[PDB]
């Protein structure tokens, strides 16, 4: 494994110095370094197991075996007399520059993944370019730097569920003896937005700022990569360039989905628009079941909204149903109507948006149920939430040798990397990979410090926990129970579960035996924890940390011999007891 | 192992049936005892390793090798033929009823720790009677079944810290839209109290009927142990009497101590009676730095009092210092006065209380400051959280021979034996234990099954995570960071942590860089995590999940590893980067 390893992370870094702790000689070279400004990584041999036989391995690369060495994109530049050799003749600049490339990296999307992927990489010293464009939408809403999650996804969602909180919070504090005239309050959508917007943009300025802090070179820019180190870039004036790179990411990401109905582009509106909205959306009609329609529709039935989910077969396809269902019948009995087993079939407009005064227009919605019964009813807004998709030129990745699937995202190898051996994928368009921002960040950092800092670590997409930002929350880590049984068998299943009920739910009269939770066990495998499930208040925060111990191998009585804290919703998962398979009632 | 366990089990369970999976004379007894409604323990011979070597250990108590065998009370009754002989002649009743004692349990204490045991024995079919008592405070205050946690604890100190919250929901709904009027809100502390009361007295009616429903017998007198297995009760009427129980479990908690001054016990009061406090306290002196005084005073505050705590020394000794100074902080920046280095030296009566009106008296606390300085200040409301002490008379303790320590607590065994066999202690009168709800109730049903029901496990005392609810949350797991560097040395020890920033609060326009998290981790131990600790919102719900990877020997890979649930505050362990050793700011 070392010479191999060697190779490649020789090849790769851009500037890279080959270490002891204990070496003077080694500091030497690392504050010339320091004080040339010029970044590096840095491998410490005696921090490593094999770091004897690295030692000598590098004599294949630099006829040497001492440290300290150092490396420049592939090539052995010296020991350390050499390196102030450089320096003294202020040569070392331009030996630290030099590249058949314009950069190391060129970054293609400035998400989730590829911002943090571009700003690990430039710590290492590669010369790295993030390019990021916004197409806009139908009705023209665009945005700045930071990707899908933190302008049109995860920020401004969660923030808009917690105004939604807050309305129960408002309920709530009335039986905790606050004086408050609920009848008087209510709620101002535009207000909201400006809040939301004003963090957004917060967020938009500070990723700007970090990318020039790295010296990473910022260009808001569509890139097209025409050959495997080739990226096309057009600028806002339509100015077309190409510029050069070693290793390439795509880090492109998807953009909603639209049912192919008369009337959906020209009327309907997606998550994209939703979170900018300059009106407040009215009575609203949600069209799809994944957790972008339910969570949307969620906070704008708490805010108020006349809100209808039409959902075509079922809820939150791909999780578990048992969960599903729960979630969905919270969300009904608070006020959300769903016409169930419910398709569109156009969209016809009955009044046009009031730009002036931010007031919705007005739509007529007619589809059909299976059961024949034609569905016709006005809505305010129409949010399609029917599916998220690459957007890469099929024919362009073709021409590069850049492979992708059946749905448009790239196939990639266990280390992100494509088809084409220096570019890779990373984020949404990874074929296969759970589409969560905490994995594409992992992801592109672990990445860039493979490429640029001779890592082996690969990033672990088992087991990646979630929540579903629904009114009353749902927090999943592995399995789903039906999956589980699939592929284990119904015999070798154990579930334990148990209803429970928020202190904070007693005083404010809220519902006994709604929150829900059940641990999906392996009995063969000494009860091995398999899939966590949790519908309750934070479920972010309750199943994050199980998280850890479910990758750590976490059996039942792992969870039965931990000490609850009291009172949490969390301490419930270390008191289950009930089986399904006992038959006894969950609740409490 | 296996006959020394054997022995211990047969001396001590109630009712035990000895019985394999497969065998059909075994659910023959089974369902004569379920038709006769005889509780009782059940060992499945064939789910265990050694269950050949014990099946053949039982001879030596029964004489046969067979199985079913039923025991009651240390005799072997029979084997199938010989249970449906006794129920055929109707004497199975009498012999499952027969006993030297009137009780298989007598549990001393109705609080956390003796109703989990209570119940958990009574499920084995030992005879089971719990007594409880509450000796009124100075002032009369009583309360009902449930013990500290129930009544004057956890439960009411969360839910007025809820109502706290709140108060900060209100702010934090503005920002978010809301339109509402926090000039014109005001709180209504007897409107909160009688909601909080209102649940309590659910719950204290609610294990009233579980008592009843698992044929517990409850009695609602003081009980005081005269010799190993008997237990003189006096009830209300002052009625004295004797009653007698194999095993004993002394659960009887603790209450707060005053000090030592005139005027404290007059004049002051403590937790027990701030939770049903018919008035206001209104401007309020909280003497003590605890986690309860800190407690209290923190949602007081909140629900818009003026509020001084008198701290001698120290906030929350025994907790990691760097925490509990950012938690007062917080607390000080929000509202909280703190006299710092000082002590009281007398209470005086400037204004009765208004028991009619619900209004507060009147107080005037004079102290003194470490400088020489004189404290004299007006307070409405004193409030003493100074510790908690144990109630055990140390003579007659004595005469038993139940030993206990220099504070009063019961000196036991890893299995919470007292030094008198029979005799048994958990909760907070349990030498050296951490004093928390969910310890007491796993020892106590642990204890009752290993009593009842043959059960080996022992309850782990060790990494018990606990959280302490102030009005910005503090929620820890395992050591200090001072413990861990006193144990193992400043150069072994490494300290990641973080500032971070809940995303509930970015509009909401609270603070940067004051929640914090740390991981204190051992170098020489593959960075074995060795304590968590984290300042923010929900800080139970976070740490909790946590514990249990903790408890399974959690490392910083570990942790890395895990893919962040987006967006959450918990997440941030996932990403923790910075070390304390390297000088790095931790804001971000
Ligand atoms: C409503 C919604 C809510 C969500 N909520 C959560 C949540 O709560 N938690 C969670 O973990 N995940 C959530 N997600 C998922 C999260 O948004 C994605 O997993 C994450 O944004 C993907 O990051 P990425 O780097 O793959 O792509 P993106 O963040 O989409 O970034 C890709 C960037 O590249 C741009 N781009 C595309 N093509 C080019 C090109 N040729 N040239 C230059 N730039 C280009 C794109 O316009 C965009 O700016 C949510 C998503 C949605 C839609
Ligand atoms: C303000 C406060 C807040 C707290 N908050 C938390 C928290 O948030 N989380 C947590 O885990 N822990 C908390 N605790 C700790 C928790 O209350 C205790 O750990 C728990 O109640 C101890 O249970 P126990 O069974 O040992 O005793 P207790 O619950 O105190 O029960 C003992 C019972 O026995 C009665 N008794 C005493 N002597 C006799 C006798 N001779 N005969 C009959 N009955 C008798 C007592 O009056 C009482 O009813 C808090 C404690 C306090 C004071
Ligand atoms: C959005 C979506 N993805 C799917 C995958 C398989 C089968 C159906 C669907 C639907 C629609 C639906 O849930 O009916
Ligand atoms: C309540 C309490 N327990 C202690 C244990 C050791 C030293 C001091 C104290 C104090 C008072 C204080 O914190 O000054
Ligand atoms: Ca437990
Ligand atoms: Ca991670
Ligand atoms: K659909
Ligand atoms: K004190």
């Amino acid at each position: 494994g070392t010479s191999q390893w060697l190779r490649k992370t020789v090849d790769s870094a851009a500037v890279i110095l080959f270490s002891k702790t204990t070496c003077p000689y080694c500091k030497k070279v690392k504050d010339v370094l320091a004080e040339a400004k010029i970044k590096h990584a840095t491998i410490e041999l005696d921090q490593l197991s094999n770091g004897s036989a690295i030692q000598k391995c590098l004599a294949s690369f630099s006829k040497i075996e001492t440290v300290p060495q150092m490396f420049v994109r592939g090539k052995f530049i010296g020991d350390s007399q050499t390196v102030l050799k450089y320096y003294s003749n202020d040569e070392l600049a331009g030996i630290v520059n030099e590249s058949k490339y314009d950069y190391d990296l060129i970054v293609i999307g400035g998400g989730s993944g590829g911002l943090a992927a571009g700003k690990e990489a430039a710590k290492y010293g590669a010369k790295t370019a993030v390019l990021d464009y916004v197409e806009p939408t139908p009705i023209g809403t665009t945005w700045g730097l930071g990707g899908t999650c933190v302008n049109v996804g995860c920020i401004p969602k969660k923030l808009m569920h917690q105004a939604g909180l807050l309305s129960h919070a408002l309920e709530d504090a009335e039986h905790f003896g606050w004086s408050l005239d609920r009848s008087k309050i209510s709620h101002n959508w535009s207000t909201m937005v400006e809040g939301v917007q004003s963090h957004i943009g917060s967020l938009n300025w500070g990723y700007k700022v970090a990318l020039r802090d790295n010296q990473v070179t910022y260009l808001n820019a569509k890139g097209r990569l025409i050959s495997p180190h080739e990226v096309q870039i057009t600028d806002k004036n339509q100015k077309v360039s190409t510029i050069t790179g070693n290793k390439i990411i795509l880090a492109t990401g998807e953009r909603p989905k639209y049912p192919e109905i008369p009337g959906a582009v020209e009327y309907g509106i997606t998550s994209d628009d939703l979170f900018s909205l300059p009106y407040f959306p009215g009575k609203t009609l949600v069209i799809g079941a994944s957790y972008v329609a339910l969570e949307c529709a969620g906070f704008l039935a708490s805010l108020g909204g006349d809100v209808t989910v039409m959902v075509r077969s079922i809820l939150l396809r791909g999780f578990d149903q048992q969960m599903a269902e729960k979630v969905g019948d919270y969300m009904e009995n608070h006020g959300v109507k769903f016409a169930k087993l419910c398709v569109p079939d156009e969209i016809k407009q009955l009044k046009v948006v009031d730009t002036e005064n931010n007031k919705p227009g007005l739509l007529l919605v007619k589809g059909h149920y299976t059961d024949g019964k034609k569905f016709e009813e006005e809505f305010e807004t129409v949010i399609f939430a029917v599916g998220r998709e690459p957007q890469l030129s099929k024919v362009l990745c073709e021409t590069v040798g850049v492979k992708l699937d059946k749905n448009g995202r790239v196939v990639c190898t266990d280390d992100e990397q494509t088809t084409v051996s220096n570019v890779y994928a990373i984020g949404d368009i990874n074929a296969g990979k759970p589409q969560l921002t905490p994995v594409a960040i992992q992801a592109g950092r672990y990445l860039a410090r493979r490429l640029f800092a001779g890592a082996t670590e690969l990033t672990d997409y088992s087991n990646v926990a979630t929540t579903v930002f629904t009114p009353l929350e749902y927090g999943a880590c592995g399995l789903s129970e039906e999956d589980a049984i699939e592929k284990y068998g119904d015999k070798d299943i154990e579930v334990y579960h148990s209803n429970f009920k928020p202190l904070e739910w007693t005083v404010a009269h809220r519902e006994d035996n709604v929150c829900y939770m059940k641990l999906v066990c392996r009995k063969s495998d000494n009860m091995r924890v398999l899939g966590l499930h949790v519908l309750g208040p934070n479920a972010g925060e309750i199943t994050q940390g199980y998280a850890v111990a479910i990758k750590m191998g976490a059996t039942k009585a792992d969870f039965d011999r931990t000490i609850g804290i009291h009172p949490t919703c969390s301490e419930t998962f270390t008191t289950l007891h009930v089986t399904k398979k006992s038959g006894v009632s969950p609740i409490v």
